[PDB]
Order: C-alpha cells, then structure tokens, then sequence
C-alpha cells in the first residue's frame, strides 16, 4: 500500500522467549497488519554440548542454540534490530527465509562487533521459515557453529487442514535441531580452542566429511529430556515447530504421529496427515500437529536412530492423563 | 469402543508368509471390525549377507530381515503374540509405527529370553508403517540388526486415487532395505564374531559413521535377484511397499515408474502420480502402484546407484508378456 | 498407435543446446503429436572442476555435464540417435526414466565405441526426468562419471498450477548437480590419471564413502557464477529444473522462493507452493517457478551449505530492477 500507510502501521515490540518454548501471540491475527519489532543481541560463546564436557564456540542469536521463534501473521512487517557487540570477534548477518530480496535480509545487515542494523520486511507467505546467518565466505561455518533459527508467519486466520476446518493447538514448541563438527585429536578426544578462529580450520575438515559429530536438539544432548521433556496431556493439541538449517532430518513422535504435517512447512501447501515420520531438508522448517491420546513417556527424535541414539537427537514428551485401553492394551504382560 | 464390546468381536488367526510375499487378506475389508491376531518368534541368527561370506547377527522377527508384513484394516486390532526362545540372549520388544501409545507398544513388550507377551492395539490411521525393536539404550543396535518390519492398515474399503477411483492391485510385494555396518580388521577385511554383544563395540564404531558397509533389500546382496527375481505380466497391477527403519531411501523402478505413490505411505494423503523415483525417510514406509506395461527385466533400486549397486540395494522384476513398439522401439540397433 | 500412423506423424528435428541453456520450443504444444528427433555424440573427455585444476575423466552425452535438456510434449515420441564414437573406449547407453520398457530404453542402446543406435519411445508421462547412462555392472561409475542429464514432457496445453491455472514462463534454465569422487594422494591433493581406466579402482573406493569430494552445478565449481550467473528482472517469470541422477539435493533461491515447485518432478502431481527449500531425491528432476520481486545478486544452492559453500553446489543469478522497500528495507544500516 501506499507510503503514508505503512508508516501508519501500528509498531508492537515483543518480548522473546528460549526455545523450545514461544513468545505470546494468537493464532488468529488481532487487528490489521503491524509492524512486529524483535530486537536479538549476538553471543559469541562457549557451551558445552554432550555429557563429556564436549565444547562449541556457538554464535548465538539471542543467547540461543537455536535462536528464538519469531511469531507474525501474513502481511504484517517483521522488524528486526539485530546487534553484534564489542565482545564479540566477527561479523555476523541474518538471512530470513520467510523473507524477499538481498539473501534473505543477509545483504543489508553484515555488522562487525560494535555495530547495529534494523532490518524490516513483509512476511507476505504464511509458513515456519529458517533463519540463519550468512556472512559471505564463511556461510556454512557460521550455521554449524548454531547462528539459526525460525520464524513462523500464521495465516491471518490461523491454521486449517485440507479440507478448510480449523485447527486450533493448545500449545506450540520449537525444537531446533543442530549438527555439530567438532574436531578430534589422533588419540579421539574433542578439541578445545581458545577462540572461535582457531578451530575453523580444524572444523572445516570435519565438516567436509558430511559427518556430524553430533546432532542435537536445543544444543545438546538430552537437552529436552528428563526435567527438560517437554509436556502435554490427554486431549491437549500440540504444534510442534522443527527446523534445520543444514542438514536433512525425519522427526517421529514414538508412540504418536503427526495427525497433520506441514512438512514443506508452508501452509499454503496442504499438510499431509496421520504421519508416522515426517522429513524436513536441511535449510527448511516444518510444522506437526498432533493431539494427544495416551499419557506416558513419548520419544521425539530424528528417525535415523543412530542420529537419535548414538549421536544426540532425542527429545521427550512427558504427558498426564488417563490410559485408553481401546486403543492399546497389553493383554498378557512379558512372563515366561 | 469397550472391553466387552472388543470381547464380542470375531477372531482372524493369520499365518505369515516370508518377505517380499505377503499373507493372504483381502483388498476391502469383510465385514466390520475384528482382532486380527499374529505370532511371532524372534530368532537371533547368523545371516550372510553377501558374496564375500560377510556375517551379521541378525535379531530376526519371525526369522526374516525384514520381519513379515502384517496386514489388517482401518479400525481392526492387530493382536500380536511375541516370543523370545530361552535360545536367545538378548531382551526385545516391539515398537509399532502404526499404534497409539507407550511407544507403539515397546514400552509393554520389553520380553526377556524365555518370555512372550500378548499386545493389542486399535489400527486408527491408515497406511503402511514401520514395526522395530527398541530396546531403552540399544535401540539401534537391534533395528541396524535387522529387527524391523512393516504392516498395512488398509482403508476398509480398500484403496483409492486421489480422485475416490478404486485402485485394486492383482499382487502386492514387500520390500524391506537394510543398512548394515558391519566391523572391518586392519586390512579391510570383514570380522565374524560368535556372539552378538562380542560385536557390539565394534559395530557401535562402525554406526557413528552413519556410513552403511551394505544397504540390501530382504536380507543381503542379490537376496530379490536371480531365482528370487520378483515376477509379474504385462497388464497387472502391482503394489510395492517399501520400508526403511533407520536411513532414507529413494526407490525406483527402472523401464517403469510409480503410477500412484504414498511416498509418505499414509493414505489418506493423496497419492503423488507418474513418479520416477519416489523418497522414503528413514523410519517409514512407502507404497507404489504400478501397471506393468512392457515385458522384461526391470531393476528396482534405492537410487543411489552407489548404494544400489556397490553396496547392495538393488532388486529384479520378471515381467512376462508381448512387447510394446508404441511405447518403446528400436529403430536402428546398435551397429557400426 | 500403429506402425503406420505413427510413421504418419510429422518429425522435427530439434537443435541441442549447452546447460544452463534450453533449445527453442513451444510452452503450449504446436499441433498433434510429433516424433521429436535428438541426435547426441558420447564423449569421454577431460574436463577441470575447480580453480585448483582437480581432473575428472568425463563420460559426457553431447560433450557437457550434465547432458542437454530434451523438451517434447506429452505423446510425442522422443527419437533419440545416440552415438558412440570410435575414440572412446568404454562402451555406453542410455536409461530415460521418462520412458516405459527395457531400462528406460538402457537394454536397447548398448553401443561400443565406433556404433550408433536410434531409440524411439512414447512420452506418455508429464515432467521433469532424469536420463542416464547404465552399462550392466559400471552404472554408478558412469553416472558419477557425469554420464547423465535429464528432459522435460510438457504438458500439451502447458504448465498449470494446482488449480487450473496457466503458468507461463518468461525464461528457463536447466541446473544439473553432479556429485564426484575425485582419489587423493597422501598429501590429501587431488589425484590425476592418464586414462579413465587407470582411475576406476581408487574412484569406486571413494564412492563407496558415499562422501563426495565435489558437488557442483553445470560441471564446476562456480560455472553459473560470474560472467556465467542466470539472469531475470523484477517481474520476469523463471522455471528451473534442477536434476541429481545419483544423490539427494535441496534447492533453495537466497533472497527468494519457489513459488510453485514440481518437488517430484510431475506435473500431474500438484506443486507445493511458497517453498523456502525444495528437495529432490537422488535419481530424480523437479522444477521450481519463482516472479522475480526484488533486484540483485541471488544464491542459488544446495541448502546443506556445506556442499553448497565448500564443495561447490551454489550458483548465482543477477536480476535487474527497482528496489520494492515494502518487500524489503534497511531502516537502520550497520553503525555504531
Ligand atoms: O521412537 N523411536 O522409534
Ligand atoms: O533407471 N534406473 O537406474
Ligand atoms: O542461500 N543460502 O542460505
Ligand atoms: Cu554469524
Ligand atoms: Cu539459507
Ligand atoms: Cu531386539
Ligand atoms: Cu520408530
Ligand atoms: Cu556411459
Ligand atoms: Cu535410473
């Protein structure tokens, strides 16, 4: 629309939240389109992602590994003030895939550490779209070391299945998942560098083995297990948001499916149903909804299980409720 | 639906038949609802798996990689009577894609050698879904062992188009792949040990590669080739299930193609059409419908040509019946 | 259709020309069915894939890799004169995945150096395809070789969306990605062989890591970079096929999206739509429609940005135009 309009718009700032969790929003857009405002801070710093004391120098959006969710609806304005502080040791940038014209955004905000930019875009296409950043030359190293995340834009109306009835979730989670490449001396143990510049050689190689070290969801492993597990009860609808920026990945709910799946996670495309396991290709987000029907211990993970279970991408559902015979029932119990 | 009123349902004992057949059943369902009940022994086994007399410690379902496909409709109960023999040495269980609750069952069917266990569950969604073994902390090991399978849960009245138009197949086939990493010694040489945990180490290494040593279809290298070449004739209708419990496969049928493809293997997502090569994420099963056309050999591959035909992955189709010129001709041999 | 009305049908013969390029035709078809005539000239020949002068021994169908694009409409006939010339030495075919019978038409083209073949075959089938060479018991190797390539069978009455709607191109390219495996020495350099056949053992090693040392587009590191990136302008409308007759790809346009993306390749199979990143698996053609918004430099990659970045799976596109600041604007460029 016409100049005077947009400025007109209304300007809304909002507060963000670690995943897995997500920010305030309504799935039914309230009022016309605004002009969203986020404001992340980059941390260059070391985290530490297994159970062997195993260290990362993560570049993280917000603090985070992976970066926050940012929620808007179709046609508002998502504007973003991204700042690399003094502290920190390189540029840094941000390609929004939900985004059009210059890489995503990546073009008009490369910023060394002491600067800030504001970049402001139209989400004119409704979906989970992965953001990452991307500095010219150094691409891949900057979104193995854990700089991405995802944006989702709701349609105005909220999420519909194929056949155009609502679908309205309980709650939502973003579960980020990261491959790692963390270099190994001859005797197998994990390096540790002083500066984030040090390993990129080291790392380099290890990355072009196509071999992750680790794969991990929320930044390490078990990181969404135990006390972490996510939750839900009986009858509650669950979204649940998964993103890779860039490696492929097979998300399954052991013990569940996706009732709907947007697994290109745009929502124009209609979602395909009773999913067992879905695939979202690395530089994607995908989206599942799934309503609970059993209470219990869920596991959520990437179904090449030596993925899952060797390498690290394994989250849990804890979720309340009463046991459904008819839909499962052990008729005679493990015995002799 | 109550225990009382499961109790007054008719009873359907199944006989399994080995892989790539399938059990006999019918296309659209007779009459309502029933428990269709299975057996099942798990045989820990020596398989060969190619010509080089490589070994794997196979943790077989009913003594085949993959385990027979059991086939029941939309809203029946699959009833299955799982048994360990005192000969085995490891614990088990079953983990069914296709059923809603504690971990598609593994979590109520951990049995240990000298057990068996009974577990019912109500077929809700339809389509073909993978079945493994997961053992808490060796679930992997087992599913890389070759301890999965698959089951159809057909509509009750049968299978239709994305149109509603019937598509009734004259034979079905049931191909399971099959990642296997198997331990080399320093010279290159494949290592056989006489017990399954004595493996386990070494294997583990070999897994965190994510690099498969051999990628077969029924068990090994040539196992649906030769004498075992799976057949059919110009004219019929041929359904191919397809199912990858642990890594991503792209089957195709060479000189054919996917006339209708459940790629996601669910369905009530509409079919994709006319495909050449169609994607199966690991963790799931697909399945193609197909009319042959022309008579001949034709190759069904993961197409991966490198995992098709260096490590195994590659499968014939004997098609009987009068060659087509319209469709295909030479009209000039290869000559000088 | 009969001998005779087929040997009724008007023939063209049609001009090939060099990816990313597509030789001259009609979107909406002109007239009845035709046989479409292609003659192609096999040539093993060396070709540098990287600013580092890395060799690879070619097996290129019309001397480029990937080899032309073919365009017919449905129902012509493609009728291909495939020849190998007395200068080669290995012995080659031709596998078209869009046709019906023998191998794609591989089991009727087997010709040794010094013979010709014509196969003709109906295009009963609308899409994108693939089409390789696969000599029995060297598939891989020629294809890895850079043996393939792929054609299109428009749709008589042209491109639709999922809708009915007519979708028009303004332009099109052809991006064949080619995975290569390319020995190194004990200094980890790169290898050179006098002859094709001195390479064969130490390049079926590396293909067996399933690890490529190259991924590239048009046949080199950065060939559709520079002088050679695609071009558009704000407006125009692009189609662009993208083929990996081998391994897996996830396309994703940097600063745009796939408006409309044939994921399968298929036309009758209705496309996704909105897509940030796109995946085709190995052994298969898709293509991606995008309405150019923005003006600038555009990465075209293989969204796992370590093939993309390190082993050269990215190509640029230059589009000319008018900035649209509604689309996209710097409110606060990088400062202090
Ligand atoms: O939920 N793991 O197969
Ligand atoms: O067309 N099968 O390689
Ligand atoms: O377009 N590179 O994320
Ligand atoms: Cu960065
Ligand atoms: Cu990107
Ligand atoms: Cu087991
Ligand atoms: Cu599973
Ligand atoms: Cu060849
Ligand atoms: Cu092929």
């Amino acid at each position: 629309a016409t100049a005077a309009e947009i400025a007109a718009l209304p300007r809304q700032k909002v507060e963000l939240v670690d995943p897995p969790f997500v920010h305030a929003h309504s799935q039914v857009a309230e009022g016309g389109p605004k002009v969203v405002e986020f404001t992340m801070v980059i941390e260059e710093k070391k985290i530490v992602i297994d159970d062997a004391g195993t260290e990362v120098h993560a570049m993280a959006f917000n603090g985070t590994v992976p970066g926050p969710l940012m929620v808007v609806h179709q046609d508002d304005y998502l504007e973003l003030t991204l700042i690399n502080p003094e502290t920190n040791t390189l540029m840094h940038n941000i390609d929004f895939h939900a985004a059009t014209g210059a890489l995503g955004g990546g073009g008009l905000t490369e910023i060394n550490p002491g600067e800030k930019t504001i970049l402001r875009f139209k989400a004119t296409k409704p979906g989970v779209f992965v953001y990452h950043c991307a500095p010219p030359g150094m691409v891949p190293w900057h979104v193995v070391s854990g700089m991405n995340g995802a944006i989702m834009v709701l349609p105005r109306e909220g999420l519909h299945d194929g056949k155009g009835k609502a679908l309205t979730y309980d709650k939502i989670y973003y579960v980020g998942e990261q491959d790692f490449y963390v270099p190994r001396d001859e005797n197998g143990k994990y390096k540790k560098y002083e500066a984030p510049g040090d390993a990129y050689e080291d790392t380099v190689k290890v990355m072009r083995t196509l071999t992750p070290t680790h794969v991990v969801f929320n930044g390490a492993v078990g990181a969404l297990t135990g006390d972490k597990a996510m939750t839900a009860a009986v009858g509650e609808k669950v979204l649940i948001v998964h993103s890779q920026a860039n490696r492929d990945t097979r998300p399954h709910l052991g013990g569940g499916h996706g009732d709907y799946v947007w697994a290109t996670g745009k929502f124009n495309t209609p979602p395909d149903v009773d999913q067992e396991t879905w695939f979202i290709p690395g530089g994607a987000a995908g989206a599942a909804f799934y309503t609970f029907q059993q209470p219990g211990i869920y596991a959520y993970v990437n179904h090449n299980l030596i993925e899952a279970f060797e390498l690290g991408a394994a989250a849990h559902f804890k979720v309340t409720g009463e046991w459904n015979d008819d839909l499962m029932t052990s008729v005679l119990a493990p015995s002799g």
